[PDB]
């Protein structure tokens, strides 16, 4: 046992230089100076001549250089199961849809109605207002660590920002979509093949292929953004509505959309789907459909979700053309 404000200071140096050498190294983009990260090094360095079991193969100092940044793939569990969504794809459906649900919670139901994005699935925790996970969906209860390449994304925040409104919790996981812009597809594309490299296909394809990355330099040169739809597990945090929780997730820093709508009946729901079905090229991302959502809490805990969806909600997919 070594004592503990040695090891106190130990695990603060060391995590403080490795986020640096993270954010220089990897990122490509510091946050403090060359000499301030010296002055950094240097003290972790004598704290573990000073005391020499601090030094471990795993530490930024002795054997971390430029290294040690991998991504794995490893699996981890989600804190909260990651389901998917059940579809609807005409008109009669989605009623039905709605109507199952109006026998079962009777007017009270209001729905939050927000696109569809078409790309990769990704799960953050947030513990104490930093960033700890970041998983694939896998197979619902356990996807793959990704906790590197996420960090790399511009939108994603290594933490929470603090406020009089909406306290940081505890432990927060939320999920979101991972994505390019048109734009920035075609423009990765291009560099790609400049490099003797193929192209992809579409973007939900180049965004999965980007953010799984095993070097997480690659996934930091590209563009990547996400918009966060949805809370897994949450701790000091209770919301009474979805859309209520997007502005405490807005108000900690976190990306949402700004397309989400809040209708109050199916009618209202229907106009949105009709619109975005004539709106929704106009987006500079891919948007494939609208999902449907019952807004309130407690609500969508009296429905519950089967092994595979929610029964709170339903996406509806547009044909593709
Ligand atoms: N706004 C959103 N809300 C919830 N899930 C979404 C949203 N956008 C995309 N998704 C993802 O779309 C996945 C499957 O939808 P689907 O297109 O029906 O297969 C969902 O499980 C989510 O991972
Ligand atoms: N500002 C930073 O965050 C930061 C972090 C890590 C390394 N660096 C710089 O990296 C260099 C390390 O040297 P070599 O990789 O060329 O040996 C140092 O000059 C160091 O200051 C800067």
């Amino acid at each position: 046992q070594t004592a503990p404000e040695v090891l106190r200071q130990w695990q603060a140096l060391a995590e403080e230089v490795r986020e640096h050498q993270f954010r220089y190294y990897v990122r490509d983009a510091p946050i403090i100076s060359d000499a301030e990260f010296d002055e950094l090094l240097r003290r972790l360095e004598a704290l573990e001549e000073q005391h020499p079991e601090l030094r471990t193969p795993d530490s930024p100092t002795q054997l971390v250089g430029g290294a040690g940044f991998a991504t794995d793939f490893e699996p981890v569990d989600h804190l909260e199961r990651m389901l998917s969504l059940d579809n609807a794809f005409t008109a009669d459906e989605l009623a039905a849809w709605a109507g199952r649900i109006h026998a079962e919670v009777g007017d009270a139901a209001h729905y939050l109605c927000e696109l569809k994005i078409d790309g990769v699935a990704l799960s953050l925790v947030y513990r104490e207002g930093r960033l700890t996970r970041a998983s694939t969906r896998g197979d619902g209860r356990t996807g793959e660590d990704v906790t590197l390449n996420a960090r790399t994304i511009a939108d994603v925040p290594e933490r929470l920002t603090p406020g009089d409104d909406y306290p940081v919790p505890e432990v927060l996981e939320v999920r979101g979509e991972v994505f390019f812009r048109l734009d920035d597809f075609q423009a990765l594309n291009a560099s790609l093949v400049e490099e003797g490299k193929a192209p992809f296909a579409n973007p939900r394809n180049s965004a999965a292929g980007s953010l799984r990355q095993k070097d997480p330099a690659v996934t930091a040169r590209r563009r990547l953004r996400m918009i966060c739809y949805g809370l897994g597990h949450v701790e000091g945090f209770r919301p009474a509505t979805l859309h209520q929780a997007y502005l405490a997730l807005r108000a900690w820093g976190l990306p949402v959309s700004e397309h989400t709508t809040l209708a109050t009946d199916l009618a209202g729901v229907r106009e949105r789907i009709d619109y975005w079905g004539e709106h929704r090229h106009e987006v500079d991302h891919e948007i494939d459909g609208v999902v449907v959502k019952v807004d309130e809490v407690a609500l969508q805990r009296r429905l519950g979700s089967t092994s595979r969806a929610p029964r709170w909600a339903i996406a509806y997919k547009y044909p593709p053309e």
